[PDB]
């Protein structure tokens, strides 16, 4: 019969680092 | 027939933080 | 029978705020 779509991925990867913080 | 490829996966965990920011 | 796994996800969202620079 029609072969239905797999399951979903992995999991994508980590975000970027986080911007940087205020000026002291 | 094998079906095609599932969904795209779910989101990555947001990114690590930010480096310090400028000194004071 | 059903494809395999799909492709992996969307890249995360940006880390957090760094903590303020020292005084």
């Amino acid at each position: 019969p029609p072969g239905p779509p797999g399951p979903p991925g992995p999991r994508g990867p980590p975000g970027p680092p986080g911007p940087p913080g205020p000026p002291g």
